[PDB]
């Protein structure tokens, strides 16, 4: 009964229809986000604002930078990265040496001491591999978490995000935590000259092939953005001349109820089983840490309604984090014959039919399209805000982008761009993907700082 396959697919659609957002739902999200951005920039409203709009102390144009050898660090994912970059006049910057280290779970959710102990050890090993523990290299730290800066080289951790939990770190100076751990070893000795967010590093690295780049966006494990604000609008910092980079931390949009009309059963479940429940709600709609898991929960509801896999879920389907976000990419990469969907599901202990496979594709499409559209309301907000703070009628702007979801998902990018463009009339937006953008961005900022 091919009649009874399509009826299963008609009911799957009534459920999937819940992930739709109309163009006016997006304009509403966009307005409300723009409203939170305003509140985050104001001294009077900053403390209660869910979008924090944090000053980064990376000021518009700089004066002259030093040249030579820098060491970049990158902490934010489930891996920590070290790299040596050569900066030179032309401004230009090149990746010379690189090395990535997997983070022991016990350093993610143990103590700050443990975490930065592990970080320092990696730095010690790296410098050995390349006999470098003697030149006192200037160190740039890309640290992908909300920080309140007093300066380029001094700022405190506001709260962890993305499942990080190391105790004894929130409220403390992050650069100090790094410096202490280095000194605990006898390493040693780096001049830590700059700490930046990954959005910031990505914008800075894209700037040199395109001077129009004044926005940085990350859509990886988490989702965030930064942009060049007018110093007159940054009430938290002294001075009204020139421009400064602002770290939106827009992931926390919705933490005071701003997205409530849009949250689904699946989002509440994802929020409630997370390391930070009630927090980073906008990010949990978009980021790759949460995307596959959201798809998993849709498949469980489809299984419970007798619409999928004969109404039975494998032990693998019922385990946390088992539908990887990469599987969302790989399912939507399928070229029509269902073989990629088949092997993913088969490896998950399921016995899928042709129509099971197609339904799983529809679930992935529903979840990632929503992410793409929710994300576009954020960027459009930022860019509409920037058009309105400036004098020209048409704003010509470049956006620097990194993150595995934007980069590796076969169609996120195209859905995302088209939606941004419907929401940003009178803007001409160029999107560029960064090349080793964190490390190169950190060293470039460091060269000006020292
Ligand atoms: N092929 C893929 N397509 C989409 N997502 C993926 C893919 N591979 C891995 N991911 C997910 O993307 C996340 C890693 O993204 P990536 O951007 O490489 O790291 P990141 O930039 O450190 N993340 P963030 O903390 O947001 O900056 C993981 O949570 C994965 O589940
Ligand atoms: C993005 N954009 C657009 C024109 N101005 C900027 S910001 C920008 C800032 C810095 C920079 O390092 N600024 C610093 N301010 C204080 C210490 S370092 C840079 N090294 C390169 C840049 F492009
Ligand atoms: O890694 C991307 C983003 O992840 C989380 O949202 C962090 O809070 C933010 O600082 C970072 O930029
Ligand atoms: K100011
Ligand atoms: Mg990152």
């Amino acid at each position: 009964n091919l009649y009874f396959q399509g009826m299963k697919k008609e009911k799957v659609e009534q459920i999937l229809a819940e992930f739709q957002l109309q163009e006016e739902d997006l304009k509403k999200v966009m307005r409300r986000m723009q409203k939170e951005m305003d509140r985050g920039l104001r001294l009077e409203t900053h403390e209660e604002a869910s979008v924090k709009m944090l000053p980064t102390y990376v000021r518009s144009t700089p004066e002259g930078s030093e040249v030579g050898d820098f060491l970049s660090l990158d902490l934010g994912g489930t891996n920590f990265r070290v790299m040596l970059v050569k900066v030179g006049e032309g401004q230009w910057s090149v990746k010379t040496k690189h090395q990535m280290y997997s983070i022991p779970e016990d350093a993610m959710t143990g103590t700050a001491e443990m975490l930065f102990d592990y970080i320092s050890e990696c730095i010690s090993d790296f410098l050995d591999k390349h006999q470098m523990k003697h030149k006192k290299l200037p160190l740039g730290f890309t640290f992908s978490f909300p920080v309140r800066h007093e300066d380029i080289d001094k700022g405190i951790l506001l709260n962890w995000t993305k499942g990080f939990k190391a105790s004894g770190a929130e409220g403390n100076n992050v650069v100090g935590l790094l410096r202490d751990a280095i000194k605990r070893r006898g390493d040693f000795e780096m001049d830590v000259v700059a700490m930046v967010n990954d959005t910031v590093a990505t914008m800075i690295s894209c700037y040199y092939e395109d001077h129009q780049c004044e926005v940085g966006m990350i859509v990886g494990t988490g989702c965030n953005a930064c942009y060049m604000e007018e110093m007159q609008n940054v009430e938290l910092v002294e001075g009204d001349e020139g421009r400064m980079c602002v770290n939106t931390e827009w992931g926390a949009f919705g933490d005071s109820g701003e997205l409530d009309e849009f949250l689904l059963e699946y989002d509440r479940l994802v929020d409630e089983s997370s390391a930070n429940p009630g927090q980073q709600l906008y990010e949990k709609l978009i980021g790759g840490k949460y995307m596959g898991e959201l798809v998993r929960l849709v498949l469980l509801r489809l299984v419970d309604e007798n619409l999928l896999f004969h109404g039975e879920a494998s032990e693998q389907l019922r385990t946390r984090g088992a539908f990887e976000t990469r599987f969302v990419s790989q399912v939507e990469s399928d070229t029509g014959d269902r073989k990629q969907i088949y092997n993913i599901l088969s490896t998950l202990g399921l016995r899928p039919s042709t129509t099971d496979c197609d339904i799983v594709r529809r679930a992935c499409e529903s979840v990632s399209t929503r992410a793409a559209h929710m994300c576009s309301a954020g960027l459009a907000g930022v860019i509409n805000r920037m058009r309105e703070s400036r004098s020209e009628d048409v704003m010509r702007i470049t956006v620097g982008v990194d993150g595995s979801v934007y980069k590796l998902h076969p169609s996120f990018k195209e859905r995302f761009h088209a939606s941004v463009r419907r929401l940003t009339p009178s803007c001409e937006i160029t999107f560029i993907e960064s090349e080793e953008g964190s490390g190169r961005g950190a060293a470039l900022v460091s060269a000006v700082a020292c």
